[PDB]
């Protein structure tokens, strides 16, 4: 639960989650995820192999510099620190579709000079002031998680490149039961948080995807949001204080009230920040007994728009459950491909829900729910095909390194809009994706798939995968980058966001003063100016 | 509920609200309030004028030019070709020249402003508002903002030694909504709107915003961005900056907006919290989107009295610990509880004066929202609240809370005719903060009036107002009659600056939502840290470089 120093340890070097778990086939010839780790861990997927060839058409480093007098101050402080290879380059990346081929293919064009690992507050202190006395570029990492080119450490940047690695300064500082808020240090993962307030009787409920190595400095920086936000909000609403370190000084409110109005929220100046400002080291937050009763459930839809009118019915009468979630039938079959051992099934789409609460309010909940439903044409599906869709939601990104090895790529990418373009952005945008790859010359129809991942009073988060089988293709990376630009140039135009959880990073920098204009960059550039005059923080994300 | 341009021929020039509603003695020596525009008016209040001589310690008998208008003749020029209404007469000038603090209403009544503003523009749109700020990047002017003029912080006053020609720049006349999008459920405005006319003209469409501050008759919606207000019922309907979805922005920059309407977005630093709180030093909020909701089938208020104030508070706690704050719930304190009861009907005799009626509080209640889900969720509060000692006090003591808000403005005025000054103010705080906060913060202020010389005990008064996950926010009340005092406004001011020290010490922030203004100054540095403050005057220093918007609010 806590990252040890040497990641690949425990860490794939050259793609997602533990060594001990990848898809491999079993000795019945069925896909099936190695190790103990997870629940599906070790339960054989007899169909997926079908599913997959079906779907795709398939059968089956540069030397450290670094300052002699500035490292000798560093030895002063006995702050751990390393320049060895792996350490540079398990660090130089996050997890875009691009990074993770190079890895496994060639090499980076810059990687961090120095890995630095500090405990606490005061580490972080020390490290920020020598970066200023010396002139260095600090880059933060936490989980590594970033898919938005966060961690890339730009190709021309020639001072001392330190990753200043958060993974250590990981305790849970105190938890206050009476105000129900927990202090942690912001190197902590999410698994590592929930276990340990778990133990107390409380959790915090944030849960995105990369939970198993996510940060809360992670979380903060990149507005993060989790699969049960209906229930316990986003990032910016469970953080009730933070503690940052920037070149300038350390910033801090010094009340933890639950809401002021004292000027405009400096906690929103650095949420969304993505590293460029300084090191998130300490924050409030808000936590929860933990749930009494967990009920699963799922909804069948004669298509993809009565869903659709259904989820917004839902939202409008304000009882979404705590996770809800409407799949095309793509990712339907999809789902319905992974399971152990009326309508017409190829436009048919599917809604997963997640209830949790008191037993008593769950199911009395669901029966309103289902009731609604019932208006759009939904009928039950069972809570087994509702219980899947999640206890499948951490093994997905294992899926991908599966795909490589046949010559498959895809990635995902998602946006928000309102309500009353959800359902032409979808269609457009998964209808761009197919036409530009049939004119890129890709031979075999891609996977182009979405779905409704969080519902809001004034619209929606749309998901997207994008894969196909490149071969035959010359030039497999710029088909697939230049298709993805392409979707977000058709989401954009159907008053769809930049960006709903992600963030920006350097991938989608170009698109970010339309996104908020011309005076809106302006005034993020006169914080960043402020705040850190020499640019140490110099991933350059977002700017 | 739209402001027509000369605003006193509606509203007071030297106080709260209407004209036609003021507090009176009427043919039989009851109070009463004039007019016919609140629920309590026209009705004699029989037992007002006791409580007020027991809490106050008077008879209710002993009762109580302007600068030029400079303003360069070529601006002025500029101006006519442009056909923006404007004015320099003295009294536009003088009434949109402050807010609703004691001390800026003491002067109007008793003195003149050091500085008014020297011209009332009133735009009617933004493209009027984009106009005005170049003319006065030409012009080098100022500009202060100006909507229900209902700032309680300062924030409207005209610092004394500004030299440059001051604009009024009078939102009121910016007052449509642009789009009502029932798909989606916003409501695209004009920034200039009161929360009466919203409502009013949502409610036409079977919507509403259900954001209530208790200035909702006069405050507008770009005042709210600017203050971060909060209303009365968010826990159903979210605060400003939960109900805000979009803005547009003109400041001497240019123009600030985001190009989509999505919900929820991770494109950085989140832009509209730059705005959100800026109190006019900006630049103006021409337009906001805002979330709507279908007008609530029904409604019901409640009441509950506890044994005293400090199992109210665990009781609250409780609620919000499980999560079913009804659309409003409000604790208040014994003396509070006593001064309602004495805005009823039923006439005493003149020879009479389990639970303690002199340690209780009572909790009102509004529960909103569909018929089922109300009454499921009344009972579940009313379940809570008897494990706490809790007993129902009846539906109408809920109502008449309620009923009572928008009518207490009136009564400060009416303390003034009678030489006693009174004012609110808030805070908010952790959960276990605040019983001490609150039996400190009176107990502070009772010992400042005694020292500096006040005769009878002040009325000190708090609730509890809104409840958080991580806190409440916390309404005070503080008044004396000064009558026998020589700097009234002094020993009011310097008890004020005790009372928030107090706040602050026992772990309360600087304001939960009235802002900061020029009144609270002095704390900020200290509430958002030193490189805090720095992060605020650089987007001070790039959006407005020439401090056009020169109101001196925050920093
Ligand atoms: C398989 C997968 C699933 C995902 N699921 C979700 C999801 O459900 N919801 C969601 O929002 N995101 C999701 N993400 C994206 C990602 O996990 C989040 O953006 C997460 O917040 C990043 O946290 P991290 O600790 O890994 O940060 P990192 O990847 O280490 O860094 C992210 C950015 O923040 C900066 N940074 C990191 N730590 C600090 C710090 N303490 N102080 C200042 N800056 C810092 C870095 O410089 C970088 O720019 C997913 C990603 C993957 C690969
Ligand atoms: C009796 C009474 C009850 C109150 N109750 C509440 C309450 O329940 N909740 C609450 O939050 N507040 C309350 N207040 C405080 C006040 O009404 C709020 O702060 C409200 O938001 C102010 O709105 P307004 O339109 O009157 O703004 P104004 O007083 O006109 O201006 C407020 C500030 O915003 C700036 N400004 C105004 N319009 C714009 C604009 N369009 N663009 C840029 N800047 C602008 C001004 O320069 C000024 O600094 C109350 C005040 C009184 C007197
Ligand atoms: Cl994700
Ligand atoms: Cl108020």
């Amino acid at each position: 639960g806590i990252i040890p120093k040497k990641r690949q340890e425990l860490m794939k070097w050259n793609g997602w989650g533990y060594n001990d778990s990848k898809f491999f086939l079993n000795k019945k010839g069925q896909l099936e995820l190695t190790g103990k780790r997870y629940p599906l861990s070790g339960v054989a997927l007899p169909t997926f192999k079908d599913w997959i060839q079906n779907t795709f058409g398939i059968n089956l480093t540069p030397p450290s510099i670094v300052n002699e007098d500035f490292l000798h101050e560093l030895k002063k402080t006995n702050i751990s620190y390393s320049q060895e290879a792996d350490d540079r380059v398990f660090r130089a990346h996050g997890h875009c579709l691009h990074e993770i081929f190079l890895l496994r293919e060639g090499m980076f064009e810059r990687i961090p000079d120095i890995v630095l690992w500090p405990t606490c507050h005061d580490d972080v202190v020390k490290i920020v002031n020598l970066a200023c006395k010396y002139n260095l570029c600090i880059i933060p990492i936490g989980g590594g998680t970033s898919v938005s080119y966060g961690l890339m450490c730009p190709a021309d940047e020639t001072r001392t490149i330190i990753s200043l690695d958060t993974s250590q300064m990981n305790r849970i500082l105190w938890v206050d039961e009476n105000n129900l808020t927990a202090h942690v240090e912001a190197g902590i993962t999410g698994q590592e948080l929930e276990r340990q307030l778990k133990e107390s009787g409380y959790c915090t409920g944030h849960e995105p995807d990369s939970l198993e190595f996510s940060t809360v400095g992670g979380w903060i920086s990149t507005r993060a949001s989790g699969m049960k936000k209906n229930i316990y909000g986003n990032i910016e609403d469970l953080v009730v204080h933070m503690k940052v370190v920037t070149p300038r000084g350390v910033i801090e409110k010094s009340c933890q009230g639950p809401r002021m109005s004292t000027g405009p929220d400096i906690h929103h100046f650095i949420m969304g920040s993505e590293g460029t400002l300084g090191v998130i080291t300490e924050a409030t937050i808000k936590i929860r007994p933990t749930p009494e009763y967990q009920k699963y459930g799922s909804v069948a839809f004669p298509n993809f728009e009565q869903g659709v009118a259904c989820l917004r019915e839902i939202a409008k009468q304000r009882c979404a459950p705590a996770s809800i979630r409407l799949m095309d039938n793509q990712q339907f079959q999809f789902g319905h491909a992974l399971k152990p051992q009326g309508f017409d099934p190829n436009q048919l789409s599917v809604a997963t829900l997640l209830f949790e609460g008191d037993r008593e309010k769950v199911l009395q909940h669901e029966k309103q729910v289902y009731d609604i439903a019932a208006k759009f044409g939904g009928l039950a599906a069972g809570e087994d095909n509702g219980q899947r869709g999640y206890l499948l939601t951490y093994v997905i990104a294992y899926m991908r390194d599966l795909g490589l090895e046949y010559y498959i790529i895809g990635e995902s990418f998602e946006t928000s809009a309102p309500w009353d373009r959800v359902v032409d952005l979808c269609r457009n945008v998964k209808e761009r994706i197919r036409r530009e790859c049939k004119e890129k010359g890709v031979q075999f129809p891609p996977l182009s798939t979405c779905r409704v991942t969080q519902t809001y009073d004034a619209g929606a988060c749309i998901f997207f995968y994008f894969a196909f089988n490149y071969r035959g293709i010359s030039d497999p990376l710029a088909v697939f980058e230049q298709t993805e630009a392409a979707a977000r140039e058709e989401i954009l135009a159907n008053g769809g966001s930049l960006s709903h959880h992600h963030g920006v990073g350097k991938l989608r920098k170009q698109w970010l003063k339309e996104s908020i204009s011309d005076v809106g960059f302006g005034m993020l550039k006169s914080v960043k100016d402020y705040v850190d005059p020499t640019n140490i923080f110099g991933n350059r994300n977002l700017l």
